[PDB]
């Protein structure tokens, strides 16, 4: 550590601080992550150096003397872009670029069997040149429920890459509308909040729901909304890709793969963010 002058705090996550530093030596702007050490740790998260993507945040090094994830300094993240962006909204071509590209980010992860299990704005990170990454890739294996699938909220221990599209889903309906899709503030109010918008799960719709863990057959049951409703400034082709990505069984969700070749990515184009730095 006494190579790493700290600059400013840049984030509370999930398992430590966030921390923009100086690396004495050799000049290098990076973030500096403290987890807050087990052998299976050390071994799991070294695995997650040879991850390596465009649409993934680099880890440079894994500091072990009590743990420091070494990451390459992006500049902003979507929650800041997103709360600047708030009066115009970002604008649709660069909101399409973004879920392209992180779309393309969750397929070679989970191609490599990786699951990001925590997706949020705070954890996708932008640069100048209209590239947009995920952090925190692998660390799982206030707390923020809004962008939880609603299989881990029902209590399913062994759940998939699925998981992921329904926070990205989530995120794109953010972008697309300036408000939160599901603000739920208990697992409870984030379960019905997802239940009074998409119809509260059945057999019909989702083979196996009502025996899930956290199921219970006392359940209220609220009808399904439109997505013309949910997401209006969203085409049809948006619409239906969002509609895939927030399909209740996890089987039937749309995978990032087949995600990428969907109607909506046609014009697909890299725009330039305006950012304020
Ligand atoms: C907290 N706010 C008020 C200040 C920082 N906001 S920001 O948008 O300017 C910002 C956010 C994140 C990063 C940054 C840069 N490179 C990184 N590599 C990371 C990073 O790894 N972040 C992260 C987030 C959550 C959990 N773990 C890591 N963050 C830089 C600027």
């Amino acid at each position: 550590m006494e190579n790493f002058q700290k600059v400013e705090k840049i984030g509370e996550g999930t398992y430590g601080v966030v921390y923009k530093a100086r690396n004495k030596l050799t000049g290098e702007v990076v973030a500096l992550k403290k987890i807050r050490v087990p052998s299976t740790a050390i071994r799991e998260i070294s695995l997650l150096k040879e991850l390596n993507h465009p649409n993934i945040v680099k880890l440079l090094d894994v500091i072990h003397t009590k743990l420091y994830l070494v990451f390459e300094f992006l500049h902003q993240d979507l929650k800041k872009f997103m709360d600047a962006s708030a009066l115009t909204g970002i604008p649709l071509p660069l909101i399409k670029s973004y879920l392209f590209q992180l779309l393309q980010g969750l397929a070679f992860c989970h191609s490599h069997r990786v699951l990001h299990r925590d997706l949020k704005p705070q954890n996708l990170l932008i640069n100048t040149e209209g590239a947009i990454k995920l952090a925190d890739f692998g660390l799982a294996r206030v707390v923020t429920l809004w962008y939880r699938a609603p299989e881990i909220l029902l209590g399913c221990k062994y759940y998939s890459t699925a998981v992921d599209i329904w926070s990205l889903g989530c995120i794109f309906a953010e972008m697309v509308t300036r408000r939160a899709l599901f603000p739920g503030d208990s697992e409870i109010d984030q379960l019905f909040r997802i239940f009074r918008t998409l119809g509260t799960p059945d057999e019909v719709v989702w083979p196996g729901v009502t025996s899930m863990p956290d199921y219970k057959p006392s359940f209220p049951k609220w009808a399904r909304q439109d997505f013309s409703k949910v997401v209006p400034p969203l085409d049809e082709d948006g619409r239906s890709l969002l509609s895939q990505m927030l399909h209740y069984d996890p089987n039937k969700r749309i995978s990032a793969k087949a995600a990428l070749a969907h109607p909506f990515f046609q014009d697909v184009t890299k725009p330039v963010p305006h950012l304020r730095l």
